[PDB]
Parts: C-alpha cells; sequence; structure tokens
C-alpha cells in the first residue's frame, strides 16, 4: 500500500534515495541529467549503493533511467560524485565520433570497507551508460575519510578544480590536474566552522551578483552531520574569492543555506541552460536524524526544488547594516495551474474576523503567495501573542494541519508540523514540530514594514521563500495518507496590526 | 495560583527576569553576588527596567535583595552590564574606611528611546545600594545599538578593558581605560558568525585548560537574537588569544556554548572563591522566542546553574582528530540528598525487559547519572529504531512525560519535552518540542564506546551534562503542575545493544 | 485448556501422581530413573495404581516411559516402594548377561481390598519392564497396615536393610534380609511426639557433612500425616545412629525437611553420580488435604526439585548451642543460560520508592537471587509493619500475584500465595495462603545482619533456598491458565531499614 507522492518534487520509483550526484546539463539534447545515491534493494540506506539517474527537460517532470554506476563489491558503495563534460577530450576518452557537448565523466567516491578513494568513469552515450578509468583510483589519500569530489573547469589556469572533503579532519583539500587523471594538491580549507563531525559534500561556484549580473564572487559549500547547531544535518555556505588554488571567505563567518529542517547535501549543476542560468542548485529533502523512518512506501526521500542562486550584496540583515546574503530562487514549469484565489487583498485584518477558502478537491500540491505588512508604529502590545497565521486544515480530516505565519514579538517566520496523526510524527523523538526563521521586510512605506513570502506544498514537503529566496525553508510534513491540507485558513490576534497587500492559493501539477 | 518553582534554580520572587548582570564575588563576607534584568511590575519584559539584585555563599541557595540599578526615565531602562572590584581605588570613589574587597563598580548600558550609552555606579556598602557616576555616560559612541558592556582587568598593560556590542553592526568593540571613566576604543572584533540578526552580551575571561591547569587561552563569548541556526536565541564562543588590544581565535570557526533550546545570554563572574575557580559562569535559562508565554506565576523565568569552565584540548570531537572543547561543569552545593537508586548495574539490556523506579513521593527535582556503551561491534542493524530510553513518567499523571536517550543510527542524544497538556506547550509553535546534542564517547574498552551523561531536573527545568561538560544541553519543559515525574524507566530497542555500566538517581533539594 | 506446566519439575503425561518410587542410578548408561504413584485413567487417585516410569540424564529434563509395575488386578493396586541394584547377585536372579550395575529389584506394597502384602520385581532390560518374583509375597502379614517399605546396602553386616511405615502402630519397622525373598524383622521406631499420627514412606541414610564431606551421620526420613486441624503433612527427619539392626535418635536433633506446605513423600536414590554425590532426594510436591481439587489439567500433581543433601553440623541460630542441621542444595541444570536483570545493588531501600524489572515475555519460569541486611543499629520499631517485599504479577493481569518478603518485627520470611481469581483459591477452604519460615542470617557484619535467599517460580511451584539450603520452603500456587508472573517488583515499609546487597531475576527454560 503506497503513500502520497509529491508531485513536482524528484522520488526514485521504489527504494532508497539520499545526496544528489553527478549533476550536469546536455546542451544538443536539451536534457538535464539527475543522479543520486540509491538503494533499489531495501527502503533504508545500505551496501551496494549505487548512482540512480532520472533525466528531465524542465526539471520539474523526470523519466526514470537505468542505474548508472555500480560498485564492483557488495561490501563497497558508488558514493556521491559530480560530472564534467570534457569538451576538448582533455581525458583522451571520447572519439570524434562523440560530440563535445556529450563527453560525461563522473567522478566519484568508491568507499570500501577497507578506504575511500576517487574514481573516474566516462559515457559514450549521453551519460546513461557509464565505463570506469582502467587505472582507478585517480586519488587516494590512504583513508577512510576522504569523500565527495566536487569538480569544474578553470579557464585561467586551464585546469581541473577537484574541491572534495577530507572529512572528519576537517578540510576541504583542493587539487588541480589538466589531464584529469592525475590529481595535484593544491590547497587546503580549513576549520572554517561550524564544524560539527564532519565536512561533507563540498562545492566551489561562481555566484553571479544581483543587480550586477556582470560581477559575480566565489561561494564554497559545506554540509555537515552529525552534529548540526539545530540537530543532525545542514548546509552551511562562505562567500568569497578564488585565485585558482586556495579559497578565502570575504571575512571569517558562518552562514546557513537553508533554515528549515530537511535540506542537506546540495550540489549545484556543471552547467546549465541559460535561461535558467547558472548557478542552479538542488538538494536532498531531509534530515539523517529521522530520514529513514519516514512513512513513506515504496520510496523513501525527495529532492529539493533546483534553484537559481544569486549573490544580494544589498540585503537589509538588520535595519542598520547590510551583508552579501545567498539568493534561491525556485525553479518550477508550473505546467498546467490556476485559478487564483485571494483574500485580504488591500486590507487590515481584525482578531474577531478570520478568512477561509477551501478547495474542495486539491490534490494535496499548492502554491501560495502572500505579502503582509506590520503597523510598525505603533500599536505597542506585548504578553499578547501578536501573529499573523495561515492554516493549512482539512480536507478528509482538519484538526490535522501545518500552521504557519509571523509573530510581532519575535521577529520570527514560524512553522508547525505537528498535529498529527502518522505516529511517527507523534513518537519519532528526533521529528521536530517546530522552526522559525527570522526573516526581514523588504521596503518600508509610511510606518509599514513590508514583508512577502512565497511557499509551496507538495505532499509530504513545503517550501518556504522569504523575499524572493533572500531567506529559505525546507521542512517535510507527514499528515494521515490520502487528504489534503486543502482548507486554507488565515488568522491573526491583535485587532489592529496586520496589512495583508495579498494573499493567492492555487492548486499546481 | 502559583506554579511549580524550581528549588536550585535561581528565579524572582515575581515579575520578569532576563540577562545576569554583574556579576562578582566578595571576599571578605564570602558573599556570591547575582545581578538581573528585572520588571518587578508585569511578568513580562517591559520599561522601566531593572537590576534586581540577589545574593548567595554557595551559588545554590539565594537571598532576595532590594533592586540595585534604577534609570532615571521611565521610558528608559539600566540594560545589561558587569562588575568589577576597585581594589587598588582607581576610578577615586572609595575612602580608606572602605575595604578593597568590597569596592564595587557597576558598568551597564543606559538605554533610552533616544539612544543606548555606558554608565558607571559605585558602591559603599559592599554591593547593595549603588550611586551614579556624576558625569554619566562614560562612552557613548552616538547610537541606538550599543550595550552590554563587560569589563575585566588586565595586568600586562595595567588597564581595565571593556569589551562591549555594537549590536546591529555585528562588531564587538574593545574598550581601554586605567581611569574607568575615560575610555578608548582598542579595537573591532568584528564580523565573526553566525550573525544572525545581532551582536548582544559579549564575555572575554582567561579559561584554565583541562589537564594542564597553568596554562590558559581567551575566550570569546557572543550571545545572538534573533537568527539563531535552530531559531530564536543561542550563545556562542570562540578560543584564541588576547594581546591586549586585539582579540584572534585560533582558526577561523563557530561553536556554540549550549545546545539546548533554553541558554542565552551568559555572563562570566569577575572574581571566584578557588575552591570554585574561576572561570565561572552563569546564564538566563530560555529562550526569546517564547520566553515570555511560559507558564509561570507569579515569576517568569529561571536562571541556569553556575558552572565552571575549562578548555578541553584533547576532547575527541569524532573518531579521527582532537578540538579545543569548552568543558562546562555543573556547580552545584547538593545540600542535602540521597539515597540513590540503581538499575542494571554492569548488565547488557534487551528489549523484550525494561527497567523502573518511581519515587513516590519526589518534589520534582533530581539528578541522575548514566554511563552506558554501544556495542560497536557489530550487531549491524539498521530499519529499526536503535535507542536506550530514559522516560520520566508519573507522578499524578503519566503520559505526561519526557523522554531522552541515545539512538546509534543517529549518534546523538536526544530529549522529547512534549506530552502534554499544559496548554502552552501544544499550542505555542516557537516552544520546539525536541532536539539533539550528538555526544561522543569518553573511551573504548575492547569493542565497546563508552559514554556518560550526567542530568538534573529541577521541576521545570533539564540540564545535560555530557562526558562531564564537555557538551552541554540546556532546555525547561512544563508539565501539568503539581506533580511530578518521578516514575523513571529505562528501555531499549534491538536486543543487544547497549551495555549499562551505570544509572543511579536520587532526589535533590 | 491444558493449562500452564512446570517446565523444570517432572510431572505425569497425563493424569493423577503422587509419592515418588524406585529411585535409582543406572551406571552403564548414565540414567536417573524416577517411578512414582501413577493412575493414568481418572486425573485423582484411583485403583488400578500402577507405578510410573520416566528417566533423565540431568535431573532436570525428562523422559516419559511406559509404566514399570501394574497391579494383577483392577481392583488392587500397586503401592509405594524402592528399588536396589544387585552387582553381586544375591538375590539369585540375573545372569552374567545382564551387566552388574544394571540389575535394578524393586520392592513394593502389593495393596488389595483384601490382604497387603510385599512383593519384589527384577527387571532384565535395566527397569523398563518387570517380572515378579514368582514366590510372592516375602513377608506374611499381619498384615497391619504396612507399606512403603525403602531398602539399602549394608556392608559391615553384609545385608539388605529395610525400613517400612506400620500405620496402625505408629512405628516404623526395621528388617533384614540377605537372601532379600525373607526379612526377619529387628527393631521399631520411634517417638511418639506424634502418635495418633500416621506415618508415612520411611527412609534411612548416611548423610554427609559440610566442612568434611569424610563424615556423615545416619539420618531417618518419615512422612508425617496429617491432623488438618494440627500443622497437616509435613516430611520429617531424625539425625542419630544406626548399628545394623536399631535406629537411635539424638535427642533434639530433628527438624522438617522442608517448611512449604507441599513437599510430601520424600524418597533419597539408592544410588547416585558423583558429581552430585548421595544423599539425593525428591519429593511429591503437595498436600494430601487438597491435592485432589488443584486446577491442573489433563495430569496432576509435580514432584519437587532433586536435592543434594548435607549436614551443617555447625549453624547455630539460635545463639543458643548449636545443632546438627539438614541442607538441601538444588539439582537443576539451565539450557537457556543468562541474562540476569538486576535492582539496586550495594544500596539502603527506603518506603518512599520501588523497583520493578518488566519481563515481557517471560513463560512464568523464572529464578531469583536476594541478598538483603537488616540494619541492627537503631531504627527502634515501632509497632508498624517492617517489611521488604517481593512482588509477581501479570504480565497480562497484574492484581493477581504472589508476594513474599521478610518482615524485621516477626523475624520470619512470609509467603502470600493468596490473590489469585482462580476458583481453587478462592472457594477450597483447606488450601491455605500465608506461610512464614524464620530464615538465619548467615553473616552479622557491623550493624547489618545479612540474609541469603534464592527463589524457583515454575508455573504452578515455588522453592525457596535460604542461606543456599540451610532451610527450605515449597509450595505450589495457581494463577489463571496463561500470564504468568512476570512483574517482579520490590517494596518495602519503613524508610531506612533494609540494605539491598544483591537482587537479580532470570528466565529458565
Amino acid at each position: 500500500e503506497t503513500s502520497d507522492r509529491p508531485l513536482v518534487h524528484f522520488t526514485p520509483n521504489k527504494g532508497w534515495m539520499n545526496d544528489p550526484n553527478g549533476l550536469w546539463y546536455d546542451e544538443k539534447d536539451a536534457k538535464w541529467h539527475l543522479y543520486f545515491q540509491y538503494n533499489p534493494n531495501d527502503t533504508v540506506w545500505g551496501t551496494p549503493l549505487f548512482w540512480g539517474h532520472a533525466t528531465s527537460d524542465d526539471l520539474t517532470n523526470w523519466e526514470d533511467q537505468p542505474i548508472a554506476i555500480a560498485p564492483k563489491r557488495n561490501d563497497s558503495g558508488a558514493f556521491s560524485g559530480s560530472m564534467v563534460v570534457d569538451y576538448n577530450n582533455t581525458s583522451g576518452f571520447f572519439n570524434d565520433t562523440i560530440d563535445p557537448r556529450q563527453r560525461c565523466v563522473a567522478i566519484w567516491t568508491y568507499n570500501t570497507p577497507e578506504s575511500e578513494e576517487q574514481y573516474i568513469s566516462y559515457s559514450l552515450d549521453g551519460g546513461y551508460t557509464f565505463t570506469e578509468y582502467q587505472k582507478n583510483p585517480v586519488l587516494a589519500a590512504n583513508s577512510t575519510q576522504f569523500r565527495d569530489p566536487k569538480v569544474f573547469w578553470y579557464e585561467p589556469s586551464q585546469k581541473w578544480i577537484m574541491t572534495a572533503a577530507k572529512s572528519q579532519d576537517y578540510k576541504i583539500e583542493i587539487y588541480s590536474s589538466d589531464d584529469l587523471k592525475s590529481w595535484k594538491l593544491e590547497s587546503a580549507f580549513a576549520n572554517e566552522g561550524f564544524l560539527g563531525y564532519q565536512y561533507e559534500c563540498p562545492g566551489l561556484i561562481e555566484v553571479p551578483t544581483e543587480q550586477d549580473p556582470s560581477k559575480s564572487y566565489w561561494v564554497m559549500f559545506i554540509s555537515i552531520n552529525p552534529g548540526a547547531p539545530a540537530g543532525g544535518s545542514f548546509n552551511q555556505y562562505f562567500v568569497g574569492s578564488f585565485n585558482g588554488t586556495h579559497f578565502e571567505a570575504f571575512d571569517n563567518q558562518s552562514r546557513v543555506v537553508d533554515f528549515g529542517k530537511d535540506y542537506y547535501a546540495l550540489q549545484t549543476f556543471f552547467n546549465t541552460d541559460p535561461t535558467y542560468g547558472s548557478a542552479l542548485g538542488i538538494a536532498w529533502a531531509s534530515n539523517w536524524e529521522y530520514s529513514a523512518f519516514v512513512p513513506t512506501n515504496p520510496w523513501r526521500s525527495s529532492m529539493s526544488l533546483v534553484r537559481k542562486f544569486s549573490l544580494n550584496t544589498e540585503y537589509q540583515a538588520n535595519p542598520e547594516t547590510e551583508l552579501i546574503n545567498l539568493k534561491a530562487e525556485p525553479i518550477l514549469n508550473i505546467s498546467n495551474a490556476g485559478p487564483w484565489s485571494r483574500f485580504a487583498t488591500n486590507t487590515t485584518l481584525t482578531k474577531a474576523n478570520s478568512y477561509n477558502v477551501d478547495l474542495s478537491n486539491s490534490t494535496g500540491t499548492l502554491e501560495f503567495e502572500l505579502v503582509y505588512a506590520v503597523n510598525t508604529t505603533q500599536t505597542i502590545s506585548k504578553s499578547v501573542f501578536a501573529d499573523l497565521s495561515l492554516w493549512f486544515k482539512g480536507l478528509e480530516d482538519p484538526e490535522e494541519y501545518l500552521r504557519m505565519g509571523f509573530e510581532v514579538s519575535a521577529s520570527s517566520f514560524f512553522l508547525d508540523r505537528g498535529n498529527s496523526k502518522v505516529k511517527f510524527v507523534k513518537e519519532n523523538p528526533y521529528f521536530t514540530n517546530r522552526m522559525s526563521v527570522n526573516n526581514q521586510p523588504f521596503k518600508s512605506e509610511n510606518d509599514l514594514s513590508y514583508y512577502k513570502v512565497y511557499g509551496l506544498l507538495d505532499q509530504n514537503i513545503l517550501e518556504l521563500y522569504f523575499n524572493d529566496g533572500d531567506v529559505v525553508s525546507t521542512n517535510t510534513y507527514f499528515m494521515t495518507t490520502g487528504n489534503a491540507l486543502g482548507s486554507v485558513n488565515m488568522t491573526t490576534g491583535v485587532d489592529n496590526l496586520f496589512y495583508i497587500d495579498k494573499f493567492q492559493v492555487r492548486e499546481v501539477k
């Protein structure tokens, strides 16, 4: 008996999924390639571990493909890694029969009980079938904690640059090779923090500055688990500069990619179709603490949406200073949807009365657009919970719902993914019920502070996009199967504080 | 109608409390001094805001004292700050009638709607009554975000050193004076991260190294709120060196003081009785997200226990590398307690059978000592929740309980402070139900991994001390008043994995 | 609706059982032989009465065998008796073909509605089928009721010595023979403290001493019944002197074998495997006052465990001058060894709180080991119950439990086998539910008196061994079919009187 399956997030047909792998794009075929850590046998993690494969041409709708990479041994696994396109046959695997735009090279960690090493594989049919390089490994550091190779092309020095993690040494080593079969250690960075327990899935990418597309700075992605500050797993980032060997963040500073409880092992694509325009990144939407116990069958784990990255240099972190902040915008080919439903368009909503639209047969996947404004001046008020709340109740059974909104005194956007049923939510001591975000206004008109929120609910996953992706939160939710969360309710406490500029909901497929 | 009041944690008699202030110790009188942010009028935060005052001689039992500092204005408040003892009358406030050991100088932020500035006050009776310095401020930087002055004596340069926060500038400025009334900006630090929204309550102290006392390194404490990674508030630290003007952390790295949801605005004492031996620090046990809505009357907010700080250079952060980790050990004059109750002393538990002791009339305050061991080799096991769980059920009403323990697959120590009632716990979208810690073993006997946990329950608060304070977690809990959590139950999954070396419980007053 | 059936005590296949018969050991095939009074038709006592047969090589796990001795008449019965191994062919039966240590001769009573004679029978297949002696009986008359013949070899006088019960004349007669076919009357026994009481199942064996296993004393076992008004069925012993014709009881050397209510008709083995080393004895674990009404189906009656008897010449306790004391240790071979579950060890018990191990899937056969000390110091002891109590309950339904423990004021170990919903416990007025034992401390170091007690629970039978067998108590108990005293609990009155050195429970199969 199956569960409710996300409609616009990728899940495997059956079995177990984690880290996204070998992300790249086929220019001549117009196909996006998604590879992933995959265990087809059980519905939890286990060895042998494979590279699953799925293709799309809009990043919202997927086609299953045969297993891409396998370990020689049952003991072992074909762990995480990335892909590159060798246009100029620098590896020497590709004839003139193989299109330059189609020259796939997978770089991956072969984890065996004895050691973790780096292997490479090539494809002659456009990234569906892969053969190992005859003399693998292409990098061994005599270690059991050496994995997750992400590699890009650096024009100036004419090299492939690999950023890989010396996991439990809290070190991310940078290697270089023109050949791609021979790797030279260039630098190590470093002890960045938060450390936790391990450095996993590192990434290094030029991210175009917002407002000046022409400019861009370098971003370092590190994911850590266990030992995240919120508990378990999470993805951090650094903004700085890359010279060809060393990376330096503009300042000593930690920042998180996603504030939600379920967003890990983010990898960016090697190339894009722009249009969309790199940087583009996807992540595994879960948390290692309880990822193996979520109530889904015959599969476990969904990916997040692919997100367009950009750097916002003028992000008002608070009302005094501005910081260079990572902006993540959603990629979603809506396909066929509508119509909108709306509420308190241009009204100041009051405690006594509350709004509702219930979409009597929503598939359980819907999106909403909300722009609210706090009074700011003045209204005072404390000791009274000053919230604007959205309730996604219903639909076969309300009282089973997720609550979210903003409270003025806390200055944070909350989510309540308890309530309920699904004993797993009621019993699993790692499945957090509540988290906040601390989103900031985007403008201030005449004494009203304007905040905006875009959100997408897809059966078992919720993504919130504050100020068009200036802040993001990704959390999974589990309701009592077959329906629905179609009863959409707005509520407030405090007769005169929140102003609804705009609120819209619609079903999405 | 009153609530259940913590027996060995400080709470105000009535009203509202937050940040601990002006911590110092009277050598000739043998009295510890605790000051705190205090609103005597309402049971939430509000201006006028005062410095409350309480004294102890064992740090576990307190005596209430009259309000120590007040703002001139109702608009205003006497915000956070620290105290120093001016043995050599460098301020010139003290006659030869006033004992050197008793020469109190309070340094505090006078917050007014127009600006935040630094004031000083002196005491002629041993820190009970305080008079302002005639020419306050002693430091103004033309700002509304400039507060929380912590000051210490630096022998080498013969100066008072003030570390204070330029809150929303993410800057912690270091000032110097030999006078205490004329301050000179020496350096700024910096953009350390996690930034969040603000830098609050900075602290700078020499913390003696564990294993070798003779050595010590400098620690920088920064607390931030809102915008903590786990949501809301939290306290971070940096380990490094202080030259007299600038501070540098040994590496660029973030680390958290307390992983629990309720531990903020930590200030260390200016001096101690050693015996106890500085560094010693206390903190406000709550989280700004929901601190004003907790169900207690006629007071709100408890402090944490005072903790003896030490640096552990050889802390096994993971099985490969060691890090310089902050160690926090509890200060608790047990007073009169016992006897112990014990369980599976030197046995390996099995899922079939479970242990229980219910202390039929526990006051609701008790401590426990647990040393467990994972089998490690091998037992494999996955897809099965592999936990050792403690249940503090009962006592008038079980089914209302807090659960905690360790799960092998997650490698983290969990806490479940839901279950239940207490409408605030069931309803308040900021009161997190669950958090983990990711504690590490202290030793491995052949094919086993030994972990230790000390915990103290005090009516509404729980402190966990992993490996004698190598890792700490502070979380408040609210059960249905009058009783009790006296039903202590141990439980396991997977028949043969956990080995109980030791487990003891006893009532504490 | 078969009922719960003891796992380590012998019970018949089906039907009624009582007095154990013809106990001996086959040295060639390493097999213990147990015979018993048997009615395979009805589930109560009746004629024809047979000799049931069962074998074992560890005295714990048994094997059903065909009926060994049968009466010639359905009118009559083949009553109680013993067996001998005739190595030296002194009987006149037995070819050179039959192995010396395999030449068993049964001596038994052939009770008829008309007469009561003494028959002997030989076996040629090592005690599985028996043939009667052709010139039976071997004893003519009168016979005033004459039964329960126990026969043994005597080296000095080179004779078979037979001890038999003369119920009508309140005596025990001793007979001699070398042929085994013709017996001469020699003496009689004895006090006489109980006359009017019926003498049954007598036995005469040399019992080795503790501290010197080389020495031994003659011990005369008598089963005395009854007087319901009087204490009721009890198994008695006399330490004394046997010259070869007469038995001398040492005045004041006489105690009951087992202090329980369900231990009767004791017979010792004729020969043993040492290893275990004779004296070894087994008893019918029931009581004539109600044995025919116990709720077991399709069988009635279990035997007890086989016990290794030894004399403890140094006993004291009372501080009154010491006397020779009989101590019986259990013979029990464990198949499913481990694992122990324990309570509070090295600990002082307080009234306010209790201990619990909940053995969820125990069959109802478990063993326990308790070592407690009573604090003589002061603890004056007002007139209130000063108990240490063990409780067994559920599992399916508690409120159906058996209680036992030590009460200081009364200086005895009580047992309350009441508290059952079973009809024959509520209804049967001769089934007493409460007994106390009066165990004595083994060690009196400091101000604490140390007591040891081992106990085995087997579905319907409980056996308590105090100080490793110095005193024993055997009582059957009946609890609603299926489930099963698994909830093991410890409770006490009086806050600071009892110190638990050791308590531990374990399942036995």
